[PDB]
C-alpha cells in the first residue's frame, strides 16, 4: 500500500533545518545581521532564550477564548494556572494592590491593546487627545490631516493632539490645558514613542480631572524603566495603563491593560459611594469585542519576561540603560549636537541634526550603510515634514547585549563618523538636492570604499559582544 | 567590585526549564494534557514542529513597521526576504494568479484580519451582513442584542445577520437575498464557523453584485480544505477572503487577507475601465491604520506552514479529514443522533442532542471530564440560547495525529458512551432542573467512579497516537 | 430737509397691494387657480379664514426663544398665555390626560417635528423602521438607495423600510415582527402619506415591545379624522405622535409633538417604579437642540385651528370626509378601476391605474392640464419606481368646500374622461413610447381641443362652490 | 333638515374677532404691549404691513415639494412665478452675479438654514469651527460642554470654538488660524449673534482655505446692514452665506442659503478645473433631506421684504441704524459704561455692567419690569456664565419706529435710570445675594411703587412712535 502516512507524520515531526531551509536560512541570515549590528533603534531589544522558548510551544495549539473563570470550551485548566499566574506577576512587577488594579494580559501587540481601551472607555467618535505624531506621540495616539484620518484612532474617534513647546521641547502643558477647555477630551493619552524626558502625569490627571477625562498612559517605551523605578511611576495618576510586553520589557510582542479597580466617587453626604467599573468594560472590549483566541504562547513569554523584570540583574540592567543614555547624550552634546531638550530622563534622545548642518533623512539611510541602525524623526520646530531633521538613537537595545558608558562613547564616536560621510556625500549633490539623488550617490562608487571602511570597523566592535537567543 | 553583570548576560541566555520553572511546568502540563484527550474542537489542531521553531526566533527581534519596499527605519532587509517569500507562498498555496490577487500577510490573528478589511472598505457605520452568531456564524461577522452592540464589528459598524433555515439547516439565501434589498449591505460575508456544508459563493456573489456590496469570505475554518481542493474554492467568487492561519492550516495564530487587484468595471463605450483598487485600502487599513510591528516570528511560522500545505502529504491529510468527517457522521447518524443537515461537506458536524433527549451544555461539560474536549453550540430551530442543544465536533485536531475512519467510529462510540452518562446525571436531577446542580452531580461522587472509568478508557485510546511538537 | 423719513414711515404701514403689487398679483392669481381647480391631492386643504389672519398678525415680531417658564428674554408674557393656551387646546381635540400626555407645539412643519423625535429618543446612529417610500411611507420615516441615503433620517440615522403585502396592499406585519428581530429597531414609524386603510397600531406597539423600541404615530394625514374619531385613535398605543397642522386639521403650516408622560415601568418586587422622561428629551432636542425663535403667529392659527376642530361642524365635516372618499372610491371600483387595498377606511385612496391600461405618470400631467389635480403613487407590487402607475385621490381639500357624496361621483366621472384622454394620447405615442413624447403629444394642437373641452366642464363645476379666505 | 353644513362654511369664512375671541384678545394684548415698549432686544424688529399681508394669504395651501422645474406634483406654477421671484430678488439685493451665486429660498426659519448646510457640506461628524456662545456664537454655531452636546449642530458634527480676546473684546484670529491646524476644520462659521464689531472676513477666508474647509457667514444678524452696504459684505470672501429674513431685514420669520457656483480650482496646466457643485448640495439637503412642502406663505412676505430692502427708504433706515447704534453707545460710555471692545460698527453693543456694579442677570429683570426690555449676555472675560454681567442693546427694532439719535440719548437715560433702581435693589440684599431673593425684592412693594413711577415715564415716550402692521 501507498503510505505517506507515516511520511505526513514525520513531516509534523522534521524540524525547521530539513522542512523549509529557505526561512531557516532568512532566520540564521538575521540572527547574523543583528550580531554584526550596532542596534540604536530606540524601541528595539534582545529577547531572552527563556522567553524564545516557551514562545514557540505546544501553548501555540489551545483556543481559549474568554478569561479564567468565564472560558467557553472544556480544556482551559492549565491555560488558566498561566493567564492568572502572569497578570498576577504583572502586577506585582509595578507593585500594584491587586484590590486596586486589576489587568488584562490578551492584546495581541501594543495597538491592539490602545485601541481596546477607547472601545471600551471612549465609544466611537468620542474625543481622545494624545500627543502629536512628529512632536514624540505614537500612531495609536490620533493622527489626521486635512484630507484623511490616517490613524485607525482617528477613524473611528475624534483626535485632536497636542504639542511640544518649540523652544523649550517638553510638553506644552499650558496650551494643552487650555485647548482641552474647548475640545472636551473623554481620554487624555499620557505617553510617547519618543520624548527624552518624563511627564508630568500629576499635572495631566488634573487637567483630565477638569475636563472630566480619563487619563491613560502609554508606557510602552519605558516599562522596563518604570518597572526598576529608574523612571516615575504612571500608575499613581493614571486611571489605565496600557503597554508593550517589548520594547523596555525584553518580552515578546504583546501587550498589556492595566485598569483600576476599586472606589471612583466619594459623595461626602450620600453615603454610598461610586465605583471603578473599568474591569468589566476594558476585559468586554478585548473579548467578546475585538479579539479571538489568545495567543497562549505569547501569554507564556510575557509571564517569563515579567519574572526576569523582577530580578535584581534587571533592575541593574535598566538603570545602566539610563546612563548609557546620559553617557551617549553627553558624549554627543559635547561634541557639539543639540539634543533635544538638552538631555534624557530615559533610554533614548533625540539630536537635531541641524546643528551639523545635515537631516536625519540622509544620515539615517548612511548610517544603516554602516550596519548602526536607528530611524530619523521630526525634531521641535521642524519646517517640514518631509525632511526631518532628527535622528532618535536609544541604548535599551545595545546595552542589552554588554555595552557600558566607556563603549557607548566609541558609539557615539562611530555614529559621529557616520555624520562626517553624510555631510560629504550632501555636498557633492549640494545645489541638486533630492533624497533619490543623495540615496544614489552613497550607493556609488567613489563612497562605496569609505561607507565600507567604517563599516568594517563598526561590525568589528559589535562583533565583540553577545546575541542573547542563538 | 559587584559583578553580578556578567550573570544577567547568563539570565538572558538562561533555559526556560532553569529561567522559570513555573511555567515550564505548565507548559509540560498542558502538553501531557493535549496528548491524552480526544480533541474534537472544530477550530483545533496541532502546529508542525517546524513551525513551532520559526516561532520562537530573533526573527522576534526586528521592529519592521510598514511593507517591503515601504519600510520606515533600517534593517528591513531580511524581514523583507520572508514577508514576500511568505505572501508569495500565500498566492501559491491557493493558485491565484500574482496579477490578479494580492495578500497582507501582517494581521495578528483571525479577528483582527476581518476587522481590517472592514476598515478599508466599508468605513465607520457602513452596513454589513453576515451569517448569524447562533446559526454557525463567527464573532467578527457581527454581533448585536437589543441592548448593547457586543463585537467590535457590530459596534463601529451597522451589520444585520442573515439566518439558516431552521428547516433544513441550509443557509436561507432566498430570505437573504430579499432582506438585503432593505438592508442594503455594503459587504456580505461569506464564511461560517460551524456550518457542515459548502456556501454558495457563486449565489453571494450574486446578491452582493445586486445591492453593490463586496464579498467577502472568511474560510479560517476551512483553509486547508480550500488549499487541497478538498471543498470549492470562494476565490473565483469573492472579493477578498480573510483567514486564520490556523485551524485547518496547521500554523501558528495568525491571519491573511487576500484581496484581488486587476480590473473591476467594463465601459463598453467609455474605453478606459475601473481598477480594483483593494490593494492600496487594506494595506492602508492594516498599517498605520489599525496594527503596528508586524510580528515577523509569526510570519516565519506562517510562511513555513504554507510551504507544509503545498506537499502532497498536506492534500491527502485534508481528505482524510473530510473522510474521518463522514465516517464519524455516519456512525452517530446509524447510532440514532441527528446530525444537522444531515452530513457535512467539510471537516465539522453539528449534532443536534435532542435526539437522545440532553443538550449540549450539559454534554459539553461531562464529555470534558472525560478528556474527550468540544464545544456547545445552538442548533437551527433552538428554542433559548441559554440551553443550546448542539455539539460541535471536528476531525481536523484527531486526525492530524493519525486516527482514520476506522479508529473515528471508536471516538463516535466513546462520544455517545458520554452522552449515556450525560442522560444519567440528567435524570437524576430530572424535576431540580439547573446546570449548577447537573454540574455539581456530576463532580459529585456518585458519579465520580463512572466518569473515571470511561475516562481511563478514552486517555488509554489517545495515548496511542502521537502528538506533533515536543 | 430732504425728509424720506416719513416716507418710509408710510412704507411699512403701505398696504401689499400698493407695496408690492408683484407678489399681490402672484397671489391673487393663485386665489383664482384654487377656486377653479378639483383639488384632489390628498394632503391638501383650505384653511379657515381665522386661521390666516391670526397668521399674518403683530405676533409674527416676539421673538420667545424657551418655553413658558424657561423663557430667556423679557417679554413672553403673552406668548406665554398662547403657547399654553395652544397646547392646552391640543390635549383637548385628543381627549388626553393632561397627566399623562404632553405636547410641544414649536415645531416648524411636520417634518422638522419627526427629526426632533428621532434626535430626542434615538440618537446619531440609532436604528428606525419606517414604512417603505413606495408602499407609503412619508420622507422622514426612512429613504436611501443603494448609492446614496436620501432622506435626512436616513444620513443621521439607520433606517431600514418594512414593506405592504403586494398580494393583499396591506401592511406586513408578520414580515415586521421578523425582520425587526434582526435590525433591533430603536423606534418604530406607525404613520402613512398614503395608505388607504387603518394601522394596527395595537400590533405595532407588540413588536416594538419585544424589541425595545418607542412606537410613534406620524398621524400627520389622519390628524383631523383621529381628532373626530371617524379613525381608531394612536394614543392609547403609542409612545410619542408626530403631526402636521395642516392636511386633514386645516390649520397653518406647522407641526406638534405628542409625548407621554408619567409611569412606564412597574417592578412588582423593587416597589418604585421607572417614569417616562420623554417631556425633558423631546423639549430639549426642539430647543436648544434643533430651532430657534418659535413662530409665535403660526402657534396662533394653529391656537384657533385646534379650537375650530373641537367643533361639531368639524366632527361632521370630517364624517363627510370618509364619506366623500367611499362614495368616489365605490364609483371609479364600479367603473372597473383596482382601487389597492378593496378601499379606504380614512379620507385616501390609491388607485391602480394599470387596470385601464396606463400609469398614473401620464396620467397625473394630463388630469392637471384639466384643472383637476393629484399626485402620481407607486402600487403594491409595482414593477419600477420610473413609471408608477397609480393615483393618490383624497377627498378633504375638495370636501372642504362642499362636495358631497352626490358631488364626488361628479368628480369621479371627470376623473375618468381624464383616463379616457391619457390612454388616447398614450395610443398616439403607442410605440414610441417616452413620457417627453408623451408630454409633448399632450400640448399639441391635436388635443389641445380636447383638453380645453374636458377643462372648462371642470373649471365649470368646481366654480360652484366656495374657496375659504378671501 | 339639520343643516349644520352651511354653518360649517361660515366656520371657514368667519373672522379671527369672531370665531376665537381668546386669541384675538391675546394678539391686540401683544400689539399693545409692543407699542408701549422700548424694543432694544438686538434681534427684534417690526414687519412691514406689507409683509404680514402677504403671510397670511391663500399661498398658506398650495403644497409645492420639489423646486420650479422640479416640482412634484400639478399645480406649481404660480407658486413657481413666486419662488423664482423672490429667489430673484435675494440676488438682487446683495448685488451677487446670478452666474456666481445661486440662493435656497425655503429654508424654514434661521437655525434650519444653518443646519442644512452642515448636512450638505460636511456630512455627519465633520469638524465645524464656530465663536463660542458666551464669546459671541449663536448656538447652531456649535455648543456642547463637558457632559452632553447640546445644541444639534454638536450632536451630529463635531464642533470646537475659537473664542474672543477678552483683553481686547475682538475675535482672536490669530489663536483660530492656531487651533484650527490641531481641529482641522471642514467649515468655519463667519457669523456672530453679539459682537460690536465687523469680520475679518478676509482673514477668515485665508484660514479656512489653509485648512481645507468651506468659510460659511451667518449674517442673519447683519442681513439688513450688508444689504444697505453700512457694513462690509461677506459674499467676497464666503463660499456660503445663511442668512434670517428677519431682524434687520423686517422680513417674516424664514431663512435663505446663499452659495457660490461656477469655477473653483485652477489647473494651470490640466486645462479644464474644477467647478463649484454647492447648488446641487446644498438644494438637496433642503429637499429631499430635512425639510417638506415649503412655506409658500412664508416666501411671499420674504419676497416683498426684499423688495422693501432695495428701497431708497430702506436704505436711510439701515444708516440711521448704526448711527443710533453709537448715539447710543457714546451716551453710555460718556457716563462712565464700559462698552465691550470699545463702540459698534454695526447695530448693536455689548455693555459690560461691571463698571456699574452689577450684573446683566439682575438688570434685565428691573428693566423689563420698567418696559424696555432686552437680554443677558456674557462678556469677554467673565468668571461664571451663571451671573452674567453684560447686556445687549440694538437699536433695530425702535429705529424701526422712528427713534433719532436726539431720541436714542434719551432711551439710554431711561436704562441708567433702570440700572439706579437695579444698584439699589442689590444693596438691599447685599450680603444675602440671591438670585430668586432679588426677583422678589424687585416684585416686592418697597420697590413696586420707584419701579411704576419709571415705567410711567418710558411708556409715555414710547407710546409716541408708530408701529407698523396694525
Ligand atoms: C509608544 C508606543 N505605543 C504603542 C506601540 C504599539 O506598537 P506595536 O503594535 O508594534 O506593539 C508602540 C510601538 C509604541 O512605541
Ligand atoms: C470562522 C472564524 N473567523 C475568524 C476567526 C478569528 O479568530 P482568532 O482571532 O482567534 O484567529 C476564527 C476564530 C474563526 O473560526
Ligand atoms: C405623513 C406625513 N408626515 C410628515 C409630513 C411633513 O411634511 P411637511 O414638512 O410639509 O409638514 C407630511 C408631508 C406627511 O404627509
Ligand atoms: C446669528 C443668528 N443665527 C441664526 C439664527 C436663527 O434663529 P431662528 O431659527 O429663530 O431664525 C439667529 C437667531 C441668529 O441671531
Amino acid at each position: 500500500d501507498a503510505d505517506l502516512w507515516s511520511s505526513h507524520d514525520k513531516m509534523l515531526a522534521q524540524p525547521l533545518k530539513d522542512s523549509d531551509v529557505e526561512v531557516y536560512n532568512i532566520i540564521k541570515k538575521e540572527s547574523n545581521r543583528q550580531r554584526v549590528g550596532l542596534e540604536l533603534i530606540a524601541s528595539e531589544n534582545f529577547a531572552s532564550r527563556a522567553v524564545l522558548e516557551a514562545l514557540g510551544s505546544c501553548l501555540n495549539n489551545k483556543y481559549s477564548e474568554g478569561y479564567p473563570g468565564q472560558r467557553y470550551y472544556g480544556g482551559t485548566e492549565f491555560i488558566d494556572e498561566l493567564e492568572t499566574l502572569c497578570q498576577k506577576r504583572a502586577l506585582q512587577a509595578y507593585k500594584l494592590d491587586p484590590q486596586c488594579w486589576g489587568v488584562n494580559v490578551q492584546p495581541y501587540s501594543g495597538s491592539p491593546a490602545n485601541f481596546a481601551v477607547y472601545t471600551a472607555l471612549v465609544e466611537p467618535h468620542g474625543r481622545i487627545m494624545g500627543l502629536d505624531l512628529p512632536d514624540g506621540g505614537h500612531l495609536t495616539h490620533g493622527f489626521m490631516t486635512d484630507k484623511k484620518k490616517i490613524s485607525a484612532t482617528s477613524i473611528f474617534f475624534e483626535s485632536m493632539p497636542y504639542k511640544v513647546n518649540p523652544d523649550t521641547g517638553y510638553i506644552n502643558y499650558d496650551q494643552l490645558e487650555e485647548n482641552a477647555r474647548l475640545f472636551h477630551p473623554k481620554l487624555i493619552i499620557a505617553g510617547t514613542s519618543c520624548y527624552s524626558r518624563n511627564l508630568e502625569y500629576a499635572r495631566l490627571r488634573k487637567i483630565a480631572d477638569e475636563n472630566g477625562a480619563y487619563l491613560m498612559a502609554d508606557m510602552a517605551h519605558i516599562s522596563g524603566l518604570v518597572a526598576a523605578g529608574v523612571v516615575p511611576s504612571p500608575f499613581e495618576h493614571c486611571h489605565v495603563v496600557t503597554t508593550t510586553t517589548h520594547k523596555t520589557l525584553r518580552g515578546c510582542r504583546a501587550g498589556m491593560i492595566f485598569y483600576r479597580k476599586g472606589v471612583k466617587s466619594v459623595d461626602p453626604k450620600t453615603g454610598k459611594e461610586i465605583l471603578y467599573n473599568l474591569e468589566s468594560l476594558i476585559n468586554s472590549a478585548v473579548f467578546p469585542g475585538l479579539q479571538g483566541g489568545p495567543h497562549n504562547h505569547a501569554i507564556a513569554g510575557v509571564a517569563v519576561a515579567l519574572k526576569q523584570a523582577m530580578t535584581l540583574e534587571f533592575k541593574v540592567y535598566q538603570h545602566q540603560v539610563v546612563a548609557n543614555c546620559r553617557a551617549l547624550s553627553e558624549a554627543l552634546t559635547e561634541l557639539g549636537y543639540k539634543i533635544v531638550t538638552g538631555g534624557s530622563d530615559n533610554h533614548l534622545i533625540l539630536v537635531d541634526l541641524r546643528s551639523k548642518g545635515t537631516d536625519g533623512g540622509r544620515a539615517e539611510k548612511v548610517l544603516e550603510a554602516c550596519s548602526i541602525a536607528c530611524n530619523k524623526n521630526t525634531c521641535p520646530g521642524d519646517r517640514s515634514a518631509l525632511r526631518p531633521s532628527g535622528l532618535r538613537l536609544g541604548t535599551p537595545a545595545l546595552t542589552s547585549r554588554g555595552l557600558l558608558e566607556k563603549d557607548f562613547q566609541k558609539v557615539a564616536h562611530f555614529i559621529h563618523r557616520g555624520i562626517e560621510l553624510t555631510l560629504q556625500i550632501q555636498s557633492d549633490t549640494g545645489v541638486r538636492a533630492t533624497l533619490k539623488e543623495f540615496k544614489e550617490r552613497l550607493a556609488g562608487d567613489k563612497y562605496q570604499a569609505a561607507v565600507q571602511a567604517l563599516r568594517e570597523e563598526v561590525e568589528s566592535f559589535a562583533s565583540l559582544f553577545p546575541l542573547p537567543g542563538l
